[PDB]
């Protein structure tokens, strides 16, 4: 029959209050009370939490006409744009648009991306000086504004960042997104909308300029190392032959940038903080760096590909502090889950955060221990033991780019600086759509070469 329910505090509002304090502890506590599968009413939505790795196969492999992503993420429409990704006309159109972004994330582009990271960090160290203190979360966000933008859109974007305040516009859009919008997609957000329109105008101009650059220098279209997402959007069509609109191209780029920034800056923050705060982990990370770097003075792709221990450190931060804490779908048909049937219209929920603290999978889950993955392989105990990037048909298409960006940034920063974190590693703050550490996140730095 139906899964057990979390008793409602009030009708309609349901369990919103305990939920919004800490959605992760809400799921944990209620798992303990009600088991692997339970339902809560939350601001009018029937939400059915799936809380053990064991049962997740049917969730991750269902077709979009059974478990719809578009029904639950459509709320992002005022950020991304009408007709884009989860507001696309169909599952099919969404998948095609996602492929246009994946199409600028090639090996050839990754070799160039390393150079971009080196270049932006070198600019940034001029601000930072020989020593100081800096907020970790801000530093990473600031770096990734410039790196993600240039990686996805090309170098032509940088003059807008440097001269037309584009980075402030991003913040205006992105602080304009409340997680509450998931329940109330029509919440007014006029500052967000003003900024989104401004970025729209700038990106329209970037498209217009690229078009005539394609005329002046069509060889660009033949060089895989110089082809970016803007180039692919300007020269591709849907499979059925329908051309894209410039409004669709703008929205895809904004969606791509949004994806390319927040989850990465947050992950590089939690990763760096935990690395520099743990003497044994820092030793190993630096020993690995010194071996891979050898006599060379700058990074390249092949070097990053060898940073296995640093990668493990990132995965361990992803276990502990996954930035997307809830993966959702709407049930378009009733769904069997173990002994239960989950009603049509219910929203099924999987939490990477809950999974990462599951003590059936992880021993001492509150401890940052990259060796739990590299030596003890604790993630491998279940097919869905670790799902920070999703799984199945909708698994993150950005995973390798995020790995590259975060490993590269943390590698280059280490090369430049000794760094120590000030204070206790914070708790996550659940006030934002993409979850990051509670501010402030400060560290001291000092340059390693006079
Ligand atoms: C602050 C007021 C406060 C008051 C005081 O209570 N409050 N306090 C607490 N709560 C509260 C807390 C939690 C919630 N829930 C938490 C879960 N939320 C949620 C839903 C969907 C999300 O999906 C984002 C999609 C998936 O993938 C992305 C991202 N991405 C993928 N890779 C890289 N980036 C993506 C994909 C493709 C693209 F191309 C682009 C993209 F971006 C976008 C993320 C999060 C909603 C419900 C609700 C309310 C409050 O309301
Ligand atoms: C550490 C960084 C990141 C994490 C933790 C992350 C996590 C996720 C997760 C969980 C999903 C699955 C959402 C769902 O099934 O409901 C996802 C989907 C996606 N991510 Fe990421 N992501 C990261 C970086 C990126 C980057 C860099 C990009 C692009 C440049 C990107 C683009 C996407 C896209 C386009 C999807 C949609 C796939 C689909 O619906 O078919 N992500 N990511
Ligand atoms: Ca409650
Ligand atoms: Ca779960």
């Amino acid at each position: 029959k139906l899964p057990p329910r979390v008793p409602n505090l009030i009708p309609y509002v349901g369990s919103f209050v305990s939920f919004a304090k800490n959605p992760v502890q809400f799921i944990i506590d209620n798992s303990k009370k009600y088991g692997d599968v339970f339902t809560a009413t939350i601001l009018g939505k029937e939400m059915t939490f799936l809380n053990h790795p064991k049962i997740l196969d049917t969730f991750f492999k269902a077709t979009d006409n059974e478990l719809s992503l578009r029904d639950v993420y459509r709320f992002m429409r005022p950020v991304f744009g009408t007709g884009v990704v989860y507001d696309a006309d169909s599952t099919e159109r969404m998948m095609e648009q996602v492929k246009f972004v994946s199409s600028g994330l090639t090996t050839a582009r990754f070799r160039v991306f390393v150079d971009i990271f080196e270049d932006e960090i070198a600019h940034k160290v001029k601000e930072l000086g020989p020593e100081g203190t800096v907020d970790v979360a801000e530093l990473m966000a600031d770096l990734i504004i410039f790196t993600a933008s240039r990686c996805l859109l090309g170098d032509e974007v940088r003059q807008y960042l440097s001269e037309k305040n584009l980075g402030k516009l991003y913040h205006d859009i992105d602080d304009g997104i409340s997680p509450l919008s998931f329940f109330y997609p029509s919440l007014p957000a006029p500052k967000r909308d003003k900024a989104r329109k401004a970025v729209g105008e700038i990106f329209q101009e970037l498209l217009d300029k690229r078009r005539e650059e394609h005329k002046k220098h069509p060889e660009r279209l033949l060089d895989e190392s110089k082809m970016d997402v803007v180039d692919h959007l300007l020269t591709q069509k849907y499979k059925d032959g329908q051309e894209l609109t410039d409004v669709h191209r703008i929205g895809i780029l904004i969606a791509g940038l949004f994806a390319g920034q927040h989850t990465s800056s947050i992950t590089s923050s939690w990763t760096l903080m935990n690395v520099i705060s743990n003497k044994k982990v820092l030793e190993k990370v630096r020993k690995e760096q010194e071996e891979i770097m050898g006599s060379d003075k700058v990074l390249d792709y092949d070097k990053v590909m060898k940073m296995d221990y640093l990668e493990a450190c990132m995965k361990e931060a992803l276990r502990m502090y996954p930035p997307l804490i809830m993966i959702m779908r709407m049930a378009r048909k009733p769904r069997e889950c173990e002994q239960y049937i989950i009603p049509k219209g219910n929203i099924l929920v999987v939490s990477p955060s809950v999974a990462g603290r599951c003590t059936d999978t992880y021993t001492n889950p509150d401890v940052f221990d990259p060796e739990r993955l590299t030596e003890r392989k604790e993630h491998e105990k279940f097919k869905y033991g670790a799902v920070p990037f999703g799984a199945g048909r909708h698994k993150c298409i950005g995973e390798n780019f995020a790995l590259l960006q975060v490993k590269s940034i943390i590698s280059i920063l280490l090369r430049y600086f000794d760094m120590e974190y000030i204070g206790k590693i914070p708790d996550p703050s659940y006030t934002s759509l993409v979850v990051g550490p509670s501010p402030p996140t400060r560290m001291r730095y000092k340059l390693r070469k006079q």
